[PDB]
């Protein structure tokens, strides 16, 4: 009652190659959610404005060079700072829709990076688990005519194409939902909210990584 | 040969509660290696001149607070940066004497964070493995009265007591050497140059945490 602890939002995730319309369908679903009377912030990662995430961004503007461990362990570092504020707003029953998560860091590490892929788990393990992640599914040549593709480290075809392979990891897992991605924006969100519909809306005790 | 790959110097590490003479003690033996001729490089960590380390300072200072998980992280990120120059120091045939390392993690981060240990072992799997720790053994109460005692995050007897419990997670093992450091500065430096004429020579292959 007084001391309910329950996790009452729900925690959406979006993961995805580069440019392959996260922030896009993010902003949709947001809306969406608002138009439905939900309460709901949009986050994102890295988020780029901490102390870690300014590290991090001049990383991916090849601004700065680092070791494969120093960042991959800088990109959880910079999760765990939000722990506290996402278990805040789900508690409240605020809804928490992300742009990339735990399974970016595991992905790029392991495919771009080529680290061990048990080792680039572990530092994420204890997160909060999310309800529901849409994985948007676009092959690795596709998305590389829109606006600013090539500006960041990881934008090149042949390191999508190591990418693209090991978000496999996650591909078969009950919370990951495979979305084409190569059709049009409102296509895409229409499925989305397909999916959302169906997420069950009671209060839940909290669940953590990587179970 | 040419390629030879082979670690050439030897590793030290010193460990200890705070203010117990680790800086005190890796000084004199930099010095007693150097004046037998042997090439040394005398490191540290956090090393808080980095973007990382800068970050580590504000939380030792208090001039920031961070979550448990987020600082661990950092001191393992703050470590993994150095491999590449502790490498390259090694198979040259310099030898590396260093004040705290991933001990120091586990037992701070386990014993004044509660965080789990297997967890907290787990970023500083895969650093390179020191031929021998030096920990300078003192009650946790002993050094309260040492120059500048007090001024940062974990230097309160009650957190030390805790952080003394969390040492012993090496007390058993075969590279760990209790020095007791209740004593003049001459009678631990002599001890430890006892211990460091014992290691063996030649060059070796690396090997690494946690093995
Ligand atoms: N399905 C789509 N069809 C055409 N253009 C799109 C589509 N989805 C996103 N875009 C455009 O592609 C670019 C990258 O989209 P964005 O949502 O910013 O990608 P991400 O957040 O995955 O990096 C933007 O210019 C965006 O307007
Ligand atoms: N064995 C000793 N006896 C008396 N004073 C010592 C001894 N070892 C170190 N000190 C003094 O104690 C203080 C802390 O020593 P330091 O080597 O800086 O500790 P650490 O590096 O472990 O924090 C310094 O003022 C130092 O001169
Ligand atoms: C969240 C996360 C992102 N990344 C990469 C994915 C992107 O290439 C870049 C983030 O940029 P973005 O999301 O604008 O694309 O960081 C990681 O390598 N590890 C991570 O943990
Ligand atoms: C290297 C390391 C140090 N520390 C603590 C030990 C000290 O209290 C402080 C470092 O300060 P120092 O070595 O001057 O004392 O940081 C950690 O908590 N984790 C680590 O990984
Ligand atoms: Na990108
Ligand atoms: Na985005
Ligand atoms: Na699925
Ligand atoms: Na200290
Ligand atoms: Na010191
Ligand atoms: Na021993």
């Amino acid at each position: 009652h007084m001391t309910d602890d329950k996790k009452k939002g729900k925690f959406i995730v979006f993961e995805g190659l580069d440019r392959s319309g996260k922030s896009t369908q993010s902003k949709l679903l947001v809306e969406y959610l608002k138009n439905n009377n939900v309460e709901v912030k949009h986050l994102y990662f890295p988020n780029r404005e901490t102390g870690i995430g300014q590290i991090i961004s001049k990383y991916l503007k090849m601004e700065n060079s680092m070791s494969n461990e120093t960042i991959h362990l800088l990109f959880s570092a910079n999760r765990w700072e939000h722990m506290n504020e996402i278990k805040s707003l789900l508690l409240k029953g605020i809804w928490v829709v992300c742009d990339r998560y735990a399974y970016s860091g595991v992905a790029y590490s392991s495919g771009a990076l080529n680290l061990n892929k048990t080792w680039c788990m572990n530092p994420d393990q204890g997160l909060i688990k999310p309800d529901v992640v849409f994985y948007l599914n676009v092959p690795p040549n596709y998305a590389q005519n829109r606006s600013d593709y090539g500006e960041e480290i990881y934008e090149k075809v042949e390191t999508q194409k190591k990418i693209y392979e090991t978000y496999k990891h996650f591909a078969h897992e009950d919370y990951w939902i495979n979305i084409d991605a190569t059709r049009k924006i409102e296509d895409i969100h229409n499925d989305i909210v397909k999916e959302v519909t169906k997420i069950k809306v009671e209060p839940e005790e909290f669940n953590f990584l990587w179970s």
